[PDB]
DNA sequence: CCAATACCAGTCC
DNA sequence: GCGGACTGGTATTGGG
């Protein structure tokens, strides 16, 4: 299998930049405001420019400005950039049928029948670059190998603006020797966990009994890594069906007032059957984050579909039972859905 | 009952 | 701690 992969660099500042060029060249911040308080919310991302001044995604408006008061900084605009992301997707379907969209920015081609080298699949990753750039004005990171992990793997040490092509034999010098903190998957806090049972490269995870690792990381985490070492890892290139869909949003103020939290509920609810299109669920559960962020859920499964105006109601009454069972205000409230039709 | 179900903490990016 | 979605460990419960 040959598989490209496509990641559009520093998304939404790129974007910003594209509508307005005066900003290039200078630190641009993508920012989530949350309007809980002033100011309050979070870096969704910033440009290289600004990146090199101490400003990453996920710190707070707050310590961004105090890091780099100096930036530009700039309220998300969602929308807009899925619209430049869906024509960008629409694109890349025209250089194979077997796509992944994995994310608003990134996507895996399988290009196995399209190409027949790792050469030709380089030189189709500049034409897809040179496509891109020509009509959306956003350069991407290519990355190229024989297997979706590989492929993002490569994309991740050739951005920004780059293309590289980890061949075969790459690929099993990487087993022994790429950091496993670096594979997809691996957090900071599974990193960790692997460096105390010994394990620093994909490798090493052949070193301990399959029971030891799925104790400590799981069963999922354990046979990923497991397939990665063993360069069996295989896993065709299609979009993911969703096991569950919903939506959970933050309330302007932590409440137990049932028609104050209701109409974000409802929104939820609402936003959810967008996204839900034609599946039909047989469960529902309501999701809230408390004052002091725990997490409480109750649902319901049913032994039929659930249209929307079931989801209201049935929504109603699970939120009652959260109020009623947990003394604690509520911060968060929402819905999944999940077991389709 | 106790297997089936519900809850819900943890994890990724 | 802005958030979607999935995983998997532990608590609760329904049968009729
Ligand atoms: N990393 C990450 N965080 C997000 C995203 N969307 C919203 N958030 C917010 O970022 C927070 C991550 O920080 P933690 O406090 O460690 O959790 C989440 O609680 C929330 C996202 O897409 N990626
Ligand atoms: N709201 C929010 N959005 C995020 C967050 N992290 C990433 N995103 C969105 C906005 C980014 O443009 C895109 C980030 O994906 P990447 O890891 O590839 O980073 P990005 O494209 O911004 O920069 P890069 O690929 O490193 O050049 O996804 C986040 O923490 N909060
Ligand atoms: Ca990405
Ligand atoms: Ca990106
Ligand atoms: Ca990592």
């Amino acid at each position: 299998m040959i598989v490209l992969f496509v990641d559009f660099d520093y998304f939404y500042a790129q974007v910003e930049e594209v509508l307005n060029p005066s900003l290039k060249g200078k630190p641009v911040v993508v920012c989530v405001f949350s309007g809980r308080f002033e100011d309050s919310g979070a870096v969704a991302t910033a440009n290289y420019e600004a990146r090199k001044f101490g400003v990453k995604a996920g710190i707070p408006i707050v310590e961004a400005k105090k890091i780099l008061p100096n930036a530009v900084y700039l309220p998300m605009r969602k929308e807009v950039y899925q619209q430049v992301s869906s024509r960008i997707m629409n694109l890349l379907r025209e250089y194979s049928e077997k796509i992944e969209i994995a994310s608003i920015d990134e996507a895996y081609l399988d290009i196995s029948d399209k190409v027949r080298d790792y050469r030709e699949a380089y030189n189709l990753g500049l034409e897809i670059k040179n496509k891109i750039l020509e009509k959306e004005k956003i350069t991407v990171t290519v990355g190229i190998s024989k297997n979706k992990v590989f492929a993002k793997i490569a994309a991740d040490m050739a951005k920004p603006n780059g293309i590289k092509v980890i061949d075969d034999e790459e690929v099993k010098r990487l087993i022994r020797e790429l950091d496993i903190a670096d594979v997809p998957g691996i957090g900071n806090i599974t990193a960790e966990k692997l460096k105390k049972l010994g394990i620093n490269k994909l490798v090493d995870t052949l070193s301990i009994e399959f029971d030891k690792l799925k104790g400590m990381i799981g069963e999922a985490k354990a046979k990923y890594l497991i397939s990665l070492a063993r360069d069996e890892y295989n896993e065709p290139i299609r979009t993911r069906v969703r096991k569950s869909i919903g939506r959970i949003v933050t309330m302007k103020r932590n409440s137990r007032n049932l028609e104050e939290i209701k109409p974000y509920l409802f929104r939820a609810i609402e936003e959810s059957y967008y996204k839900l299109d034609k599946r039909i669920p047989k469960a529902i559960h309501v999701v809230a984050v408390t004052e002091d962020l725990d997490i409480v859920s109750r649902g319901r499964t049913f032994p039929h579909g659930i249209s929307k105006e079931t989801a209201y109601s049935e929504s109603v009454k699970l939120l009652q039972k959260i109020l009623e069972e947990d003394e604690r205000k509520i911060r968060r409230i929402g819905v999944r859905f999940s077991k389709f039709i």
